[PDB]
């Protein structure tokens, strides 16, 4: 029953602070540098940023642009071998997400050539108990994570998706060999978010910290961090949303609390929202944050029924939103308040139908939805272990923007 | 301006951890591990906990016992010896701060030999690239107090016996591969080692709260460790082993402080601590809790301020009541802090301490002005005059409330 704290060697940010993170690259004396992202940063030039600092001091570069909104197998592939022919001995995703995700499974593979991926997907999809171990990483490459959302927390985490396009079937990795060597956190990269991004990210990690504060896998070493992202987000989401680059401040404390977040639940780990958020990305192509926003709520007022209710009172005194004298109950309501105020001022559906989601459609594929969410890795840190058919009441009543009720 | 957060690659806890992590240690392939620990630890078996598991395993090992209170440069110089005949490629710390502080210079010697102390000492004080560690061996720091957070940062601090100078260094190199934190190790702590750590890692985050380098991702765990300590700090000190859920809370408390602080520095609490220590022979913590009230009168004058940071604690620890102005939320952080240091069995004052008055007053210039040049000092929220840390010497010395 050890439990760890598992971070990066360094975590970075400020604005400002990737010109200066990559000083350390340059003086740690890598020589060879694959920049892992995708066309629209490629395009708007943020790439450049990298790559004219490194070239500046002598370190050959080369620019992998190819990622796209989720990563593929194909993609994947492609990009470690170019790592094989270019021969990195520094991997530098820049991005979301997806080009965090797809860097760490090629660094794999440029790694472990002789390594299936079939070997990785079957072997390592949870963090648990081995006998047999990751095989050894940052031996030909570090990894660096530079996030240009707020964001998934990627660049902290062991984990990895990625979608095997011959089938459409996603596969998660997870080991803490996976976990960049250094993360870049950055908000100068983050001040011309558009609207939804904001919006999307920002509520991915609301729920990140909410999550990892009543999972059964919380501890001491993690709930400060969950708190942290929390207040952060309450205090600064909406302004960030609103006024975009004209608040850089706000823009700054959201990216910080987004990989704060990703501290939390990297050891952590997660719940049943996010189970149910893979299966609705996946089969109606919502996006990850937005599918998340309509799902949380609900999935509070069903692990509400170490309490996960007590806990998630502690949330709500943490962000001052329960009066002298609140039971239990009305601490959870205020907080659920609390959520659905800020939803709305994000532009959130109050629906999965609003969302834009077909009944007929929804109908048709909600049983292997509640049957993929129960068997879902996330599930297993939830603190109400769920049944199919309550999984199913959840998606149904998020469809048609009721309540979950007991 | 660029800020970070640094800590060692993993950190284990829960009791019971320590065989754990040490199966880990076997299974990475070391196959000569190094413990270095003092003669109490030795001789009461905490080092036979290490040794017993990796011997098992086929792991040849060493132990250096002899380092004792203020690490010196002879004991860390024949600590590196015995690295250097043995050829570890695990080095252990088992201990309170100073085995885990001795560790680390230990190993900065064994993996550059050629490296004279003077080169480290003069171009490390202070957060040139620090020479490349970790290419003949990864540190462990296993810690048995509650604690100095030491499992967990890039410092360390060598006395010089040939003058008596205190020589500290600050590398992130120098931060453990591997911290192990198991409350089994500490549930027999004596009262004043548990009063003393306690207090020491309240002042660790209450400084790392309020310094001028505190961050976004070090508040939370500053805050953390404080509501910890305030709500299990006492019955580990009163009920010792016969509350086992408070003495692991607290161990826990030490190592989040020390993420805070790690990474966040402290202030002018330790910096006249490390010279009310090294005058008068009080231990680190005790110094802490001698001082760390008059700090807080000291950073909260009015003319973001400190004032409202200490305000910020005060409401995350339940001490104020709805419609408290500041300066009164800052009264009942004291408050608290006097009713612990009371139940911990401090004293009130420097002079009760044991410290003679004539003595004191003989060496209070000297103190002021070392303070004002530690290397603390730089974070601290005001920026000090001598003469003002003068007068909370004094203050503190005579048992008085610093008043501004
Ligand atoms: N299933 C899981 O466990 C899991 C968890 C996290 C991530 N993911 C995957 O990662 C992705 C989520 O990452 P994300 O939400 O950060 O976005 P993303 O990486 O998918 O990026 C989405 C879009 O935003 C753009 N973008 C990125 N940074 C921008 C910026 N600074 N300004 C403007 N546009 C910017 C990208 O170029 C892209 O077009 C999804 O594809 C998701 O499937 C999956
Ligand atoms: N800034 C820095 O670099 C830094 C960092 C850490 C500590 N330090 C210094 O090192 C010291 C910190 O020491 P500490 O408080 O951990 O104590 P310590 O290591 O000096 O040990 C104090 C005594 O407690 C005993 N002891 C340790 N663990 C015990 C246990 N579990 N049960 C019973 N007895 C136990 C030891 O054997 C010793 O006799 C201070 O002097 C401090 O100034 C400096
Ligand atoms: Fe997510
Ligand atoms: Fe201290």
């Amino acid at each position: 029953d050890m439990l760890w704290h598992k971070l990066p060697k360094s975590i970075y940010f400020r604005r400002g602070s990737l010109p200066i993170a990559l000083d350390e690259v340059i003086t740690d004396g890598h020589k060879r540098a694959l920049i892992v992202t995708d066309r629209f940063l490629f395009n708007n030039g943020y790439a450049d940023q990298i790559t004219s600092v490194l070239k500046a001091a002598g370190v050959e570069t080369e620019v992998f642009f190819e990622v796209e909104a989720d990563p593929t197998l194909s993609i994947v592939r492609k990009g470690a071998e170019l790592a094989n022919s270019f021969k990195p001995d520094v991997i530098i995703a820049l991005g979301g997400g997806s080009p965090m995700d797809a860097a760490k499974i090629m660094w794999v593979m440029y790694e472990h050539p002789e390594t299936h991926f079939e070997e990785l997907a079957l072997r390592f999809m949870d963090i648990r108990k081995r006998i047999y171990k990751f095989p050894k990483m940052g031996v030909k490459a570090k990894m660096i994570a530079v996030t240009t959302t707020s964001g998934t927390g990627s660049e902290v985490t062991p984990f990895a998706v990625v979608t095997d396009d011959a089938t459409g079937q996603k596969y998660p990795l997870a080991d803490y060999a996976l976990t960049p060597d250094m993360a870049i956190v950055d908000a100068n990269l983050v001040m011309d978010m558009p609207k939804s991004l904001c919006a999307f990210g920002g509520l991915d990690a609301v729920t990140h910290a909410m999550e990892a504060y009543v999972s059964v896998l919380a501890s001491e070493f993690s709930d400060g961090q969950a708190l942290q992202a929390l207040k952060l987000l309450k205090e600064y989401l909406p302004a960030s949303y609103h006024e975009g680059s004209k608040n850089p401040v706000a823009r700054e404390r959201v990216h910080s609390a987004a990989t704060i977040a990703g501290i939390a639940f990297a050891n952590a780990f997660l719940g049943v929202c996010h189970s149910m958020a893979h299966k609705l990305g996946s089969q109606f192509h919502i996006p990850h944050g937005l599918a998340n926003a309509l799902l949380i709520c609900n999935v509070i007022r069903y692990n509400a029924n170490p309490q996960a209710r007590r806990r998630y009172a502690e949330i709500a005194d943490h962000l001052g939103l329960s009066a002298p004298g609140d039971r239990t109950a009305a601490k959870i309501e205020k907080l659920l308040a609390w959520l659905e105020t800020l939803k709305a001022e994000l532009g959130i559906p109050k629906s999965i139908r609003e969302a834009g989601v077909q009944e007929a459609d929804f109908l048709a594929n909600v049983d292997k939805l509640s049957e993929d969410a129960f068997d879902d890795q996330c599930t297993g840190a939830n603190p109400r272990y769920p049944l199919i058919s309550e999984l199913k009441q959840i998606l149904l009543d998020t469809y048609y923007g009721r309540d979950y009720v007991e």
